[PDB]
């Protein structure tokens, strides 16, 4: 029923292997199969599809106490979260059903292989042929897909690149994960993120059913153009990942404090009795503190407005969107900048001996600075601007 | 029936005399009359003894609004609310009605010459000597007050100098401002806050009634002790300070962002076409945007907060306002900062032209830069760093 | 003698007027009186023709203990410097001597009405009409002048605005102020550098000599387009201003130092016993410290470059006159930032009471956020980008 | 005959192992063979002894040069040149000439395993018999020291530990590091500076003879106190510390440089055609190499600093002594920011193809994080808060 403490259950389970899942890197299969086992899959799955039916500020709440734990299981998660809703935005009513209901009854991770937020939809590298009956055939590989390795039900895009009318079109589907031909590459490095499994997929000869195809070709981009309902997809995509940051820095933030307590010592020449008692240690978390006071309550606000908007469905206004956009894109620089703070600014307070691997600290850090390039927040900084100048409104798309 | 609409239509008859007004000084005589025309004055008081009875939340969006038109009289309605409060936060059942139904119905602006809050109680310089009818007379000269001058009720600490048992005491007062002895200075200079009024009082034999005096001798001294509903006065204050600053930083930059669209020319050593479309302009108009954005929403929840402790009435504990002023703490902090950086810096979008006096652009920053000298912003940030290390909550007193 | 030591004795002489003058504004003339009979306005012109013969780090220090006592002497002192130079970076080796003699003989002060340095010259407001005898007449109000007012000799540009084949060009002069139709206005006014005399001066057919000119029509832009010897103007001026900004950054140190150690309370409630031993105190002048003697250190190291690329005369490249203007770029940068900060942030550690007008302690902030406007360091630090990144060199202009 | 050259030609060697090694941890064995064949292990070592007799300008700029290629080597190198400069602030000339001859003909590695920066003497591990020669008997395991691993010469610090008159006398040696019962282990770990054997030495009663001995005992203790010579131990230690992490944020810089240049994007949705044209890129770029600027030219100048008071020998005062710590706690403190300013920031320009482990861009980071940790940058800014305030110089110590 209260889906945070079933998440926070978990969060405790995986703070033993917190360290060594860091070092080691590869699939975090067996805290993959906590999270199915959870039934937290479900989370914003409709209750009449046995889903929890959760609202965007719990289901973020969720994401945090993860993100707490583990900024790769966040991540992973919140991913997961964003792929379902867009059945809703630009699917059928019947594909809403059927896979809400199979998403819900058989606990499956969604994983993606859609957008490439920064190339000519001609030069994406999977396209989509035409067939006899109305679907498609896949080919090519994705090179940044996220959690499609491990996923059950795969969203991915082609774009048709042939001659026909459809031209350039953005194809998106859902498809099973193990359909032949698919096959998800164990190829992700990164400094951190590390168990995000954002690696590389194949596509070869892959058939999509009519039926597996999600709106019309290009339904996508006709959404955004339009500020549809679709269009909402990069404000929750983008307050997610906020909130996966405000959460990495929360578990910096405590893992300092409890280091700190315990296992600082005192700056002896100044005459510091204990480390504690420190005016600058003080000061310090004062200042993180203050820092994340302000930007998660930021976080908050932006996911009831978040809500506000979801719950007007098809009647929402690009202004509504607009707005909403301006607000997730200050969140996220908020985010961004606080948790690159607090996780590089832990080290000050925890001292040389608290940079031994065994307590992985630079692990926050890390994985901020992996994914905050995801995209880059000096234009979500001037999208902020150019709306509080010019009242203008970001152009839709993927990333705004 | 709407507080911020009434503070809104004050704000738009403000406007064409801010300029001027801050460069005269004085008081703003004209402007406190129509606040007091607006029955704006009793906003706090509750509906039963004939206010509004709004709550915080609202009344601090009042304030906001009228801080954002003038900072001197932001602050000015701002402290005036704080002041009745005493009334029930220490007074009794019948000082209670019967000063708030006079304030209600006179249309009373309240002013204080209250506590001295860096000098030791002994050193006090208003000394009340005790009147054996119970009553009291108060001699000495307070030399920060604020609204004294033009007030209707005023209330007054004077600490006991004599030897009886209550030598040390603080005595707190209501007593009408234009009483026999009562002489409020006109002698306010500052840099900034220049119309907020917050000169010297002298106290000559002035005579307070057995009525008039709130609670028994050294009653906040001993609320403060408990943490009882007494040492709400801190955060109440505190919270009203960080949303006068936050009105100001929002005066700023809507002052700014039209002189921008209006007046500023483009760089054109750098190829800018439009001033409103240079890079950077937007990218300062962004980040100015962003930090009263967590600023902002960090102080609602504030006021959230304090409406839920308020509402326990005497029921409140320790712990419930020792979170409360942690939390106002970083309020204070994040409003102190985003409010300096913002009125400093629209300058730089502004211009060299803009720093022409018929302007008055540097109000903004001349008003904040006075009134976050109240009280070392340092120390709110080690309040806060203490308790995120310590768990330790700040000691009650006026500032904390 | 010692250039810095006549300097130091006149600080001394004007730090008694400081705050009276900046309440003041209008003209300085009993300072600039005092600067005429020291000799010091001929810093720069050398020895032979009867001045100091000081190299650019003398002139520098001086102007620098100059700005610190007086952020308007500083940079009208600074100002006037630059100007004169132009005759030898443009003018012909008879001008010189003759210019050079009679500044040094006369003691003349020297004020600019050149550059309009963000428009296209025909818009410029001051036009240049051909005469026969190969002079030119001047009319047009120049809007923002530095020290015309007061001056002796003018450096003036005007532009040939009518359909000749010099269409277009720039006409450099030195002229007398005092030549009939030259009136310069009292009419500047700002928030700061309120004694600089920047305000406007009138042209009403002016007669410039062909013998005045001060090189070809159109000589200043061709010396940019080349980076010749001309195009050391902008270096030149920068640092200078950069040096202003140090000067008055250091004397708002100085004066906060000062309060600190005499009149500033410690904060009793968090139990401090003396205002010096105050830990965020001091970390506070340990950070000003710091930032100025990173910036400080800069400007000494852009002054010896500066003193290297005067020393090539003719013979410097186009890399030497870039690589110069990019250090010089950085240290107006760092000056501006480590100057806005100080001025505002010493407020902190003088605490309330020295918000009171007697004591003037914001003229430092006023003055620094004026005349960092002239030019938007925005692209002072993009520059620097596109040099460190791209190794492009900026395009040489008037501010450079 | 260059050294900086010399120190160039090995680092376009050691720039391509960087990223190995880095991965790798363990000791640099090649790399700090290749500086032994390079000769530069005796730069400091004056010229009559067979040494390079550079000045500590030079020996300096050798440093960063090596730490822009290798924090590690950087750090190594560096803290190496620190340690045959202790014979003689504190050793006899019989001393000099011996050990520095025997560094230079030998061309050495000097290590450490000296102070506890922040125990009481007491408390040390290492402890030192005194024995009927004169000599000394040590034991104990030091946990942190600099390079004993894989050196010929090794500096050992001993504290008298029992009944003995020499009760809590810090006894400094240099022995041979293959004396019976030296054990330089190695466990050497930690996120950055993964090469730079910082682990701990075993001694199992190590005999130190009495022409071993470096000065009286408690020669150090003594020195400090008096500022005598002994006493530039810290400054020395410090500004090679804030040398090598700007050279790691040169190198830094440098790497990111090449990377948007020759693989970075441009982000399309903003309309940017060439990543080298964003002019937020752009303005990241200039601010990383502004910061460097400021934080570079206050080293340089306190090297010169360091040289002058190096140069009077024993006729050093303590204000000498004082002021050049207090330019020294600034530059650390200057550095320390840029550093992890700059090796942080850059990730921003590099984007989210950066972060793959075969560019392992975060090495710097970790490298400076971890260093820098080495004693609190906050009393380093307290020092420098304290003199500007009070004039009070540090105590003289190991690290102030």
């Amino acid at each position: 029923n209260d889906p945070v403490a079933v998440a926070r259950g978990l969060a405790e389970k995986w703070r033993a292997t917190a360290v060594e899942r860091d070092r080691a890197g590869g699939s975090a299969t067996a805290e993959r199969e906590d999270l199915r086992a959870s039934g937290l899959l479900s989370l914003l799955v409709p209750r009449e599809y046995g889903g929890w039916g959760a609202d965007w500020p719990t289901a973020i709440e969720v994401v945090r106490e993860i993100a707490a734990a583990d900024g790769s299981l966040g991540h992973l998660f919140g991913y997961h979260l964003t792929n379902a809703p867009m059945i809703e935005l630009i699917g059928s009513q019947e594909q809403e059903e059927h896979l809400y209901t199979q998403i819900a009854q058989n606990n499956w991770w969604t994983g993606n292989a859609s957008s490439e937020n920064n190339s000519h939809v001609l030069d994406w590298k999977v396209r989509a042929t035409p067939t006899e009956d109305g679907g498609y055939v896949l080919n090519g590989t994705k090179h940044f897909c996220s959690g499609a390795k491990g996923s059950d039900l795969l969203f991915v895009f082609g774009v048709v690149q042939d001659d026909s009318p459809q031209q350039g079109a953005i194809i998106a589907a859902a498809i099973p994960t193990s359909r032949a031909g698919v096959t998800p590459n164990d190829d992700w490095a990164a400094i951190g993120m590390r168990q995000t499994d954002s690696g590389s997929t194949d596509f070869h000869n892959v058939k999509v059913e009519p039926d597996e195809v999600l709106g019309a070709p290009n339904a996508f981009v006709l959404a955004f153009i339009q500020s549809e309902r679709g269009s909402l997809f990069a404000p929750i995509a983008q307050l997610i990942f906020a909130n996966v940051y405000l959460g990495i820095a929360h578990g910096a933030l405590d893992a300092a404090r409890e280091y700190t307590r315990t296992q600082a010592r005192p700056w002896t020449p100044a005459g510091i009795q204990q480390a504690t008692e420190d005016p600058y240690t003080i000061r310090s978390y004062g200042e993180f503190t203050i820092a994340l006071q302000g930007a998660d309550a930021a976080a908050r606000e932006a996911a009831h407005l978040l809500q506000t908007v979801w719950d007007k469905g098809d009647a929402l206004t690009p202004e509504d969107r607009g707005e909403l956009m301006v607000k997730v894109s200050g969140v996220k620089a908020l985010a961004t900048n606080a948790a690159l703070n607090i996780s590089s600014g832990v080290f000050e307070v925890i001292g040389a001996r608290g940079t031994h691997p065994r307590y992985g600290f630079d692990r926050f850090w890390r994985n901020v600075r992996t994914h905050s390039l995801h995209d880059p927040v000096s234009y979500k900084i001037a999208d902020v601007g150019k709306h509080t100048l010019n009242g203008q409104y970001p152009i839709p798309g993927f990333t705004s």
